[PDB]
Order: C-alpha cells, then sequence, then structure tokens
C-alpha cells in the first residue's frame, strides 16, 4: 500500500538532503574542471613564451 504522509516527509527530507549534496558535488566538480582547463592553458601559454626563446 501507499507510504503514510509521515512515510512521505522522510522521503523528502531525504531526497532534499541528497539533492542539495548533488549540487554540491556537482559545484565542486564543475569549478575542478575549470581550474584543470586553467592549469592546462597555463602551461599552454608558458610554453609558447619559451620557445619563442633567446
Amino acid at each position: 500500500a501507499a507510504a503514510s504522509y509521515d512515510q512521505l516527509l522522510k522521503q523528502v527530507e531525504a531526497l532534499k538532503m541528497e539533492n542539495s549534496n548533488l549540487r554540491q558535488e556537482l559545484e565542486d566538480n564543475s569549478n575542478h574542471l575549470t581550474k584543470l582547463e586553467t592549469e592546462a592553458s597555463n602551461m599552454k601559454e608558458v610554453l609558447k613564451q619559451l620557445q619563442g626563446s633567446i
């Protein structure tokens, strides 16, 4: 049979926390992608000015 009103309330509480955690993760990982690209690019950039050379 269907969950009681209280059982649903518990599902919602756990679902909301999970949703908050998933957002935190995506946010973390999204920032991590950005920092990885920045690092790759700084490398590309310092590589150019070095190949320049003398």
